């Protein structure tokens, strides 16, 4: 019934099926049927998860008008996201006035100068990370990246959240399409106190922080946080917590396989990498915060990596007022999709764009990228709010280890990289790489 | 789970039973439990319609905050009512700006010109109520008003509604019980195409609208309407036009009922009021709009009787962002009640509440009514937008019907009126009253 809508809109797009709308095009992923329709239809188009109307806009005007001019306005919040339980008081999860707040009270925790007196806890673990990758390139059976990666990246977390500190390595699915085809059902399973944080994992947590709130990183700046607004509660404490686990989990691992798999297919801008990481860092010299920004070149391997694996794939924003933005009109409910995977392969504007070259972002080059295609982080008032603290990591995890080892493919090596077909900006199969030390 | 927040504020009232509230406590009608809150917890009380709190507030300034100052920015819309279906456009469910707006296009339509211009339209249908009245009084067998009244409260909705011209009258539930219960099935029930206004009425309507549309009362000054904002849209006027036939439907008839009633019930009252009649109108003169107004005791009446039985029991806000009104902290999503049956029988404001007493309303007595105590038609920016049609029309209907008929109790009449134990504020038994010609 709502699959009349761009229809009269006069906004081209795919014919929805009912009770399904385009969604059965998510068999090749959100992210090949992103450019399948930038491709067949151009700037603007219209298709259906399910009954839900989502927009696809392009303009980087247009996309600057919706994540940064109209954000507080007209496009505050992510589409409906659920069931979520508490975690409903999760910052990336939260709706206009307690998403404001909660953004306020969070924000000074991740300012430039807090994240550099984090660096030193940093930098603890990547010691940690090379003598793991040191007992395995002894042995040199090939590394799949994600368990050591995944496991430094915990390491982070654990440390960089409350003080704990552990030697982890040593210590489109069925629902979610269900939810889309029966979004109905989400308030079914709120009061059926059911979780895709499972029941145990949150109750973990929120008595293992008001344990180590009692006995007394980021707990502490959001402890210190809740010494305007209403400050901060307990149980809203615990799921910032989470959220920032969530966070620096499975996209700090993530990305560093991504970095390791390109860098091991292009030697070359390894070896320009290592030389870049030796020049500065004499004697494989520990890293400091002011060294890792001093590295460009390390800078520009990240952001092309981050260019072909934006592990968003889109950015949303639900619409809710009726408005017109660049002389477009959007109703109300709408929700409004940026396809950050689709114009980050855009030849429209980017040159030979299934090509690894850091080259784009030379200091030279960085000038001509338009901020709005380019948006690993999104953009505006929500957009990535750890950003500059999961730079910092991952470089910092780059630096030491590669002033230890160097990488190359194995046989198993899938090359070239095929993606997930299903939800997740991952690879198909694990990235499985030859560990060599310097 | 939700059952902990008045507790938190500290805001008294009964305990909720988990799953269910405080819900049983409706099977004495809202309006009982109403009163019985009142007096065993004072100026404010909180309670839960399953999982959802409710907050009754009795203090005048601040009824008057939530109904007046602050409807605009927090209390613009009443609890979600559902499933509607198309529906939802509905000036009385309509939420926000797109109710703001609807708000607009119709209300010119209401103004006290326009209702002058309804008056001899409505005139017209008296004569038929009389005369219909008269085959039931040669008879003398006794009659239920309901009926007869029902009868002429058709002849006006069709008439003022759509020039359509019949002699009709010759021509707390299960449900909403379990809405409550399980809200989380309203989304369920708009995706399965379901209505509380049965698919054929609106299909009757829908489609019959656009016949006298395109051949071509309200429907003329809406269709003359969309001749700023965005007009009016097709689907639209047919709602607005459903809303007009529900409201003017059983309303009018109800509280002609009650007027009947207490009229019988007061043989004084009838007397002073068909004396005003005759002197204002000699020799059963037509009643005209200007003469109506003129008509001071008529208007006693009136009011007395909704003061008795305000139709709509309560008044309901949804409190749309977290607010402090008069010392009072009230949460988001909250809705917030203003017992209007329980404030209109408050002892502590009406000295004999529960008699029937039209003095109360004498232009002496008229200017010590909080018109926050009293409020029939609500307050503020979304009162009744058909509060002035409705007592004139009533108005209209007494005169002409006791400027011939005087009406006597009868063996049957059920003294005193016990009300409805439903959701609906209506007698228990219809009134059966005796009709003598004078
Ligand atoms: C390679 C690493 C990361 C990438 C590429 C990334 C990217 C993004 C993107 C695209 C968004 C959505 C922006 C928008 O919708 O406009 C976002 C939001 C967010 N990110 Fe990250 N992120 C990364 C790491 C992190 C880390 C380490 C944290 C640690 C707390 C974090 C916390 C958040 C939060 C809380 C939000 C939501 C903010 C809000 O809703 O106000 N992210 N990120
Ligand atoms: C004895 C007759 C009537 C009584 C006692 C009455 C009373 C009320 C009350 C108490 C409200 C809610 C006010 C609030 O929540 O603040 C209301 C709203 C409303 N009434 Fe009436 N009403 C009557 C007749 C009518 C008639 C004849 C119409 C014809 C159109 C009508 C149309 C409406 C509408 C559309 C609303 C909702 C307005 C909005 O949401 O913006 N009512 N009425
Ligand atoms: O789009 C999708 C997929 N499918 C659907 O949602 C639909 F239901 F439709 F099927 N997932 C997300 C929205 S939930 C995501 C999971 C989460 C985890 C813990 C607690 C609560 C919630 C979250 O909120 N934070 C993650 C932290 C992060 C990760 C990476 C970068 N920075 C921060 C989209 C998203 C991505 C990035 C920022 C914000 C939102
Ligand atoms: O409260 C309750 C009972 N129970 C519950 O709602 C809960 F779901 F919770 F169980 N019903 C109403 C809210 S629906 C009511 C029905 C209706 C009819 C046709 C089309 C759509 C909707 C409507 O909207 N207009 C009526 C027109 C009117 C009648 C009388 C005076 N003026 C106007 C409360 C209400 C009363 C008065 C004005 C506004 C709202």
């Amino acid at each position: 019934h709502s699959h009349g809508l761009f229809k009269k809109l006069g906004i081209p797009g795919p014919t929805p099926l009912p009770f399904l709308g385009n969604i059965l095009s998510y068999h090749k992923g959100f992210c090949m049927f992103d450019m399948e329709c930038h491709k067949k239809y151009g700037k603007v188009w219209g298709f259906y998860d399910g009954q839900q109307p989502v927009l696809a806009i392009t303009d980087p005007d247009m996309i600057k008008t919706v994540l940064v001019k109209e954000c507080y306005s007209v496009f505050t919040n992510r589409r409906p996201f659920g069931p979520v339980g508490f975690m409903k008081s999760a910052i990336s999860i939260a709706e206009d006035e307690e998403w404001k707040r909660l953004r306020s009270l969070l924000s000074p925790t991740f300012t430039s100068g807090k994240l550099k007196e984090m660096v030193p806890i940093i930098a603890q673990y990547g010691d940690v990370l090379v003598r793991n990758l040191r007992r395995e390139a002894e042995t040199g059976k090939p590394v799949t990246l994600k368990d050591v990666f995944g496991a430094y990246s915990m390491d982070v977390i654990t440390s960089t959240s409350f003080g704990v500190n552990i030697d982890s390595l040593n210590n489109l699915d069925p629902f979610f399409l269900s939810i889309t085809v029966f979004p109905f059902l989400i308030p079914i399973l709120e009061v059926l106190n059911i979780c895709v944080f499972p029941r145990e994992v949150t109750n973990f947590l929120r008595k293992s922080v008001k344990r180590m709130k009692e006995s007394r990183d980021f707990l502490q700046l959001m402890i210190d946080s809740q010494n305007s607004h209403k400050a901060l509660s307990d149980l809203e404490l615990v799921a910032q917590s989470i959220i920032f686990i969530f966070a620096g989990y499975e996209t700090t691992s993530s990305v560093l396989s991504f970095i390791m798999y390109e860098l091991a297919t292009h030697p070359d801008v390894q070896q320009k990498l290592q030389e870049e990481i030796d020049a500065v860092l004499p004697n494989k010299a520990p890293p400091t915060y002011d060294t890792v920004l001093q590295m460009e070149y390390l800078d520009m391997v990240v952001n092309e990596t981050l260019r072909l694996f934006p592990i968003a794939m889109r950015l949303e924003r639900v619409c809710k007022k009726d408005v017109e933005i660049n002389g477009m009109f959007i109703p109300k409910g709408v929700v409004v999709m940026i396809p950050s995977y689709a114009l980050h392969r855009d030849p429209k504007y980017w040159t030979e764009p299934e090509k690894f070259l850091p080259e784009r972002f030379s200091k030279k080059n960085k000038d001509n990228i338009d901020p709005y295609i380019y948006t690993p982080f999104g953009s505006g008032p929500r957009n990535c709010i750890g950003m500059r603290f999961a730079l910092m990591n991952m470089k910092l995890a780059l630096i030491r280890v590669l002033q230890n080892f160097s990488f190359k493919p194995c046989k198993e090596t899938q090359i070239p990289l095929k993606l997930s077909l299903g939800g997740l900006l991952q690879p198909e199969k694990p990235v499985v790489l030859k560990v060599e030390s310097r």
